């Protein structure tokens, strides 16, 4: 149904990456707080649809040390 | 790849199913913590299979003010 993302890695990668994605605010539905598995810290983000999940990805970039996940929820 | 559940609602009530489901740690590979859209909180669960997903909905009693969401991760 919805196309999602997890970012994994060092929780000030992501705190930055959040900041940086404002720049691209359009390019996603929402991005969530940071969490963890309760370790590296996760973050999620909500899309309209593939397309817009993957304009997203051309256009931020994404350190090598964060992993990128993609997936779908209902 | 990997089967996941979003359960949506009271940070409170997120922290009670989180301390139950402790009561079946064998029925789910991992529990997140509460994180948020940044409104409702959210706790993620991930799973080895859609099967043991299943075992662990059919035995935890998750309460109807708790919005169940079901997706998969890679």
């Amino acid at each position: 149904t919805t196309p999602i993302v997890h970012l994994k890695g060092d929780a000030n990668t992501l705190k930055c990456l959040r900041y940086r994605f404002k720049k691209h605010c359009t390019l996603y539905t929402a991005v969530s707080s940071t969490w963890h598995w309760t370790k590296s810290a996760i973050v999620t983000l909500t899309y309209d649809s593939e397309w817009q999940r993957d304009q997203f990805l051309s256009q931020v970039k994404i350190p090598k040390t964060i992993t990128v996940s993609t997936g779908f929820m209902s």
